[PDB]
């Protein structure tokens, strides 16, 4: 199996599935290093944030777990289809790069947080994390170069 994963079964249905314990991207079907990638993230902050402020939020105050709620309900909308991770991203990334559709840019190992450049290194292009947690928040990841 590709770097990170494994394999799991579904407690609801019983049906074996795959799961990254680097990118916590989970998936139905069986998974399929470059000097820089490129990523688009939607940040969630909480009252823990190192910074627990943002353009939306001057004072951000959910607790972390209400964090996580929101960014889980944000991956089943971009999953489903019912909404784009870029229309989410600018429209509740509490990231200044939400004005950007949460692009970041390229970028080497060494300059990201780790937890996050962990997951975006171990992504395929195109893939999406699940929720991916740092000292700034809660992010969804995608891997766009
Ligand atoms: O919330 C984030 C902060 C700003 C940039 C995007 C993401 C990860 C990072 O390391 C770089 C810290
Ligand atoms: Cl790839």
């Amino acid at each position: 199996l590709p770097p990170g994963w494994e394999k799991a079964m579904s407690r609801s249905s019983g049906r074996v599935y795959y799961f990254n314990h680097i990118t916590n991207a989970s998936q139905w079907e069986r998974p399929s290093e470059p000097a820089r990638v490129r990523c688009s993230h939607l940040l969630v902050k909480h009252s823990q944030s190192r910074r627990p402020s943002s353009w939306r939020q001057e004072k951000i105050t959910r607790t972390k777990e209400e964090a996580l709620e929101l960014i889980n309900g944000y991956i089943q909308k971009i999953k489903s289809g019912e909404e784009d991770f870029e229309s989410l991203a600018s429209q509740f990334s509490d990231c200044s790069s939400a004005k950007a559709r949460g692009d970041l840019g390229a970028f080497s190992r060494g300059q990201m947080q780790k937890p996050f450049e962990d997951a975006s290194f171990a992504l395929r292009t195109g893939e999406m994390s699940g929720p991916v947690f740092t000292d700034s928040g809660i992010h969804i990841i995608l891997r766009t170069e």
